[PDB]
């Protein structure tokens, strides 16, 4: 069995290997990369996402989100308070202000210590979930707006044609902006490209151990667990690496830098934070190996998790017994 300790693997494809996206994902899995839940892909030196980032300041962040925490430093939830619209130029200036900028630090480990010590005492503002792309249309390799769609994968594997579309999303971050513990919708893959700016630190639980994280979360968030049998789908709960180690939960960590791709694999729980002003692009995708995870994915029916139009069909075809109840949640 390849990668039996479930370590995060780092790949350096050549320009020739970068041509065929599906084939390279399958290669990485042949080496055991999926067992970690997360892999890093460093593009060949010949590749670029676009020519420059000099002209992005007029992108609008229609609904910036202030991430307000409750709890203790290592075990907390966050809620998203909606703020007034601002441009990416306005948000970058805000991120760099004395109230929100990254503190002085020695290295990524010192900054990680500072994040876990102090996160709860501040409320950073995240420009998340913005439909769009920063890849140049002429970038032919690993262009996250030109991937094969999940609807087409389902159709190719299972024969059923379904409605829905699959497009990328932009994320503009600042120091302390936080992504809560989650798997993807319908336990899909994700791919995330850090276009510019400061790093993003990730934490991940191997897919084979995901239920250990769920059991800890039910213990640590006992009211939320009674409310919803899949409350991690709400994407609000944080648990620190120190707390995970104290409870014996297997996990790994890695820091993504500008110019690097990360891939999350089906049922790989992940969480993390941004080091300072940055911009990432991400999208969900599927392979043949996803189908069995999609069939088994948990679902939130309490009404909180509220998701895309295109998840309807995935539930309806892969999980017809759950369909009715899930759809009641969404209406
Ligand atoms: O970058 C973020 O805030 C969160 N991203 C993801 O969870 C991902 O790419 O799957
Ligand atoms: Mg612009
Ligand atoms: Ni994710
Ligand atoms: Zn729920």
């Amino acid at each position: 069995a390849q990668n039996p300790n479930c370590n995060i693997m780092i790949f350096h494809p050549t320009k020739e290997e970068f041509n065929d996206f599906d084939k390279y994902i399958a290669y990485m899995e042949s080496q055991g990369a999926h067992r970690a839940g997360l892999a890093k892909i460093i593009p060949p030196k010949e590749w670029k996402a676009r020519e420059t980032y000099d002209n992005i300041s007029e992108i609008l962040i229609a609904t910036p989100l202030q991430q307000v925490a409750s709890g203790r430093a290592g075990v907390f939830t966050q809620y998203h308070k909606k703020k007034k619209a601002m441009t990416v130029g306005e948000y970058r200036h805000l991120a760099n202000s004395k109230k929100y900028q990254t503190p002085p630090h020695q290295n990524f480990e010192d900054l990680e210590r500072k994040y876990w010590k102090n996160r709860i005492y501040n409320s950073p503002i995240y420009g998340a979930d913005i439909s769009g792309s920063l890849f140049d249309e002429n970038t032919k390799q690993w262009n996250l707006g030109h991937l094969g769609t999940i609807q087409d994968l389902l159709e190719k594997e299972c024969g059923v044609v379904i409605e829905g579309v699959n497009t990328p999303y932009l994320y503009f971050g600042m120091w302390k902006t936080t992504f809560a513990w989650h798997t993807e919708d319908m336990d899909l893959y994700s791919i995330n490209y850090l276009h510019l700016g400061e790093p993003k630190t990730w934490y991940v639980v191997p897919p084979e151990h995901g239920q250990r994280l769920e059991r800890l979360a039910r213990e640590l968030f006992p009211g939320s667990s009674r409310g919803c049998g899949a409350f991690l789908r709400h994407k609000v709960a944080l648990i620190s690496p120190t707390v995970l180690k104290e409870n014996g939960i297997p996990f790994n960590r890695i820091t993504q830098e500008a110019g690097e791709f990360m891939v999350t694999f089906p049922y790989g729980y992940h969480a993390g934070f941004n080091h300072g002003f940055n911009c990432a692009e991400a999208i969900n995708f599927a392979t043949p190996r996803w189908i069995d995870y999609g069939k088994m994915a948990s679902q939130c029916s309490c009404g909180e998790a509220r998701v895309t139009f295109s998840m309807d069909a995935f539930v309806r075809i892969l999980q017809p017994e759950r369909y009715d109840l899930w759809k009641r949640g969404q209406d």
